[PDB]
């Protein structure tokens, strides 16, 4: 289609002007020091460089096993891969945790059932490889930032729930998520339109192409339709009133609060500055302000899982 | 119009040559170690890239505050962004100090109006976010190189008087310069025409560009014309007789005599060597005249920052 | 012919995805500290710059001299240089070994002969220069990966053999191989046609080039044809069930059995996952897999090296 | 002339050959470490990039002066800038050296006259800055290498006699030289067309170039016509049978022979090996030859360095 090969190449020029701020951004940022990584592991069969992964760890590990955090990176579903939130796993890693981080397939190509299925097939792979290589599966940070928000806010649904794996294509891993930590999410696609910028101008081309046409996909493209009767872990939502797609995470909230969802906040106010825009802790590591977010965040993470090991007999 | 946008891209060319020469020096020169930088913030609401800053420390602080200096490049207003003179910021940085170096919008998409602005945004940025992260705003020392000196002349002038604060569209912000160190700068912009070089030549396009049409610009684009009335803090010049744009130089000590400005300066003798060319210090930190020059601003500054400490009953 | 070119061109494309690939995984992989490298030293009077080699030694060594690894890299005989393993060869260095590894021409401007004598030649160079530098030859580690396995287990053959050497137009060299090492080898490249994948499916071209029309060299391209009448020393085959290759180290365990080689096996099972693809313990060092891989591979060396010395009576 | 723009162009597709190589050896190469340098130093009133040096020093150093070292670059006349023999200058400063390379301009944008006195400007530069920032001038090794040896070969002879200065436009500077290390030279090019190789073959052409048509240069082109009549200082000639340019050395010797030249040498045999090609000390300051014929160097100017102290009462 004539107007549809014109979309696209609109919202690929919009992800090429990213990708240069970002490469711009990580030629020059401080990288965090003390850590070791392990990059371009595959998770299947496969060639496709996007069905990869990373692993981070600190240079000195106090334990064998360390807990674990699971990134899923952003991008408005179209751009990114493994590598893209490397800093900000390096950092996680720096302080005591054993990090994973993967790619997936992106939009055009697969549609939201792929890019489900590429993070489930990642979970997969760690929970077979993981603990021989320092992650302690028992106690599981999961983390997405905006889009990569968005599909942790699913799979987090998706692993409670026989009937949304058996819609998705997946099977359940064999750990749980002790925490789910949101950063500046675009967990409400559909309400992509009543917001300003890009994303929400282009927002019913990103709709069609994250369905694939599939009307399933459709009914299940919202963290509110997903969510629905589920008995999930408690969740964490990160950004402030300086993010971009702020109006997301009040919808949310909203969702949360209408479905008995377990919660807590970091959300940053207008008078805390300009700087603290969409994704800045993933951004930014080294920024106070950032590192202030995600101690707070691995702090939650602690106290969770120290509660969990109370009510299992294994403090 | 034809010559116009023939002028426009003339000047551009000199700044894309100038552009390599510094990629070149940068891919070789020596990084002061021992310091830690956090990068673009924005300093308002906004994703030009250019109303980003960047702040540098030394990497082990002595103090959870330290004396301040705040950065503003050159490049002929046409050219330049944060990164510019990281090198001499670090240095700074390396020697004890909190610094802060900000981009600003370039001729000729803006005049020099969007410049001060700018510039004051990003004062006022770090009157609100510096102390919490390192920043002693008693103790300011506030520096630029050639159209940065210029820049930083005028925005001393600024802060001081109403008047222009009004003309300018800033407002003041909650710290005072406790002293103001100009390094070869340009700070008489309408005497271009009686010296050589590119920018001399293109004179009255510069001119132009700077007031925008505005004769309130027009009026006040000069230090002279900034100068008239004010109590200023005390100032320190640097440069040579090898400075390209020594005449300047001399232009302004007649400026600061006429006026009463309390002045010290450094200004090295031809017979100290070619290579002590326009900013010099500003561009090979690692020389032992640029050491001996940068330090002999940052003594300065601190006898100024102790002799205020006494004053203040706060030794 | 038109036809002929058009199959290079193919070969090539493919080869410069590899390339391009290649050049991702180093920009990203963590490198093995605690080496110093001497590179580009000619093995011969010649300016190809293929015919060059890189050596490699633990930055700080126990002894004047440490046992020897010679690398053979692969790259389907149209592909690579002395620097495609670099991260390998640091790795194993960094263990206390002196480790060499050559460039080679590449087909289609030499065939097979002109490889093998660019490989005779640096093991010539090192006969001649290695001792004094570092290299103790009497225990040496020859190890080759994919096409650099079938060169490798060519070499071994060749060594033994005055009638192989006459054919090749090589003289033997001054010292012997304690262990030959095969990584993924393709050591029967006559049964390229008989797996999936591109080399397999432009076989027929590939064997073409190898032999460069000589019906001798076409008599002796595969182990199995160069295998037969000799003493050879032992042999270790490293690879795995998720090797793209796997069917070639099958082939050649038959060989083996048949011929009365001695070897041993690190072969990786599918369950051991899918990330332990063709050539994973070259590509990736810093992989637990592969660090247990490697490890295996020089502790086999060194049992060798250690029962020769008792045999010699000079443990 | 049709032909004359053709020549060039051959030459510099030679000379951009050889770029490319030096740019792969560098981004392999190991950096010599505990290492200091100032760059870009302009050593006259000029914007001519090549009109600028570099100096290098250890990172700590014994003493507030150290002997010099002066190093001219080789390129063919036509190649080359202050950066190139960087990792040799860096080495010789690690050994204790402070040490000085320079730009000059190059073929055909100027003639050897134009060289001489950028090269002569260098050390003048020197005489006045060196002594302040750690150069002990009263011991001084002078050395270039191929192209740059010959310009060495030159500068020794112009510093010691009147009338060459006069034909040659330049003053003698304030010290002398102790030792004149040669590294390849091609100190008698009229002889260029007696040996193969690409300068030879093109050998009329470079002869043309550098005389600039004025038959004083002519007359001065070759060390053999500078050197007749003169007190000179000692010569160290290093290169080897495998130097491309041996047949230089091979007719040097027999000039300095003639001309009754105290020297020393350091050629190594053929039968060291094909890797110890032209100029390979300079180029691979971390192979075990190149240390060995570096400090065989250092050693001897050391030796001469003590010689003189004892002379002059002062040891
Ligand atoms: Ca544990
Ligand atoms: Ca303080
Ligand atoms: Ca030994
Ligand atoms: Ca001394
Ligand atoms: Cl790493
Ligand atoms: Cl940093
Ligand atoms: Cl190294
Ligand atoms: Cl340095």
């Amino acid at each position: 289609m004539a107007d549809e090969e014109a979309m696209l190449a609109k919202v690929q020029a919009s992800w090429a002007q990213t990708a240069a701020r970002d490469k711009a951004r990580y030629a020059d940022e401080r990288v965090p020091e003390d850590v070791h990584w392990e990059t371009e592991y595959r998770y299947e069969q496969s060639a496709d460089p996007q069905q990869t992964l990373n692993l981070y760890y600190p240079a000195k590990r106090r334990n064998a096993t360390m807990p674990t955090v699971i990134d899923i990176h952003g991008g408005g579903w179209f751009y990114g891969d493994r590598n893209l939130n490397r800093n900000y796993c390096r950092y996680l890693a720096s302080q005591g945790y054993a990090v994973m981080g993967m790619g997936y397939r992106l939009l055009p190509d697969v549609d939201l059932r792929g890019q489900i299925q590429d993070i489930f097939a990642s979970l997969r792979w760690l929970s077979h490889f993981g603990p021989q290589r320092g992650f302690d599966l028992d106690h599981v940070l999961l983390t997405g930032d905006s889009a990569g928000g968005h599909l942790a806010s699913l799979v987090a649904c998706i692993q409670q729930s026989a009937e949304l794996q058996e819609l998705f294509g997946v099977s359940r891993v064999n750990f749980n998520f002790t925490l789910v930590a949101l950063v500046c999410p675009v967990a409400e696609p559909s309400k992509l339109p009543e917001a300003a910028g890009d994303m929400s101008d282009m927002a019913a081309f990103y709709l069609d192409k994250l369905s694939g046409g599939d009307q399933a996909l459709v009914d299940h493209l919202n963290f509110s339709q997903v969510v629905k009767g589920l008995d999930l872990p408690p969740f964490m939502l990160i950004g402030g009133q300086n993010d971009s797609f702020y109006l997301q995470s009040q919808a949310l909230l909203k969702v949360f609060d209408a479905n008995h969802v377990t919660y807590t906040t970091k959300l940053w106010p207008a008078s805390a500055g300009p700087h603290l825009k969409h994704v800045f802790n993933v951004q930014h590591w080294e920024w106070p302000e950032s590192i202030e977010t995600n101690l707070e965040m691995l702090r939650t993470f602690d106290a969770l899982s120290k509660q969990q090991d109370q009510a299992e007999e294994n403090e």
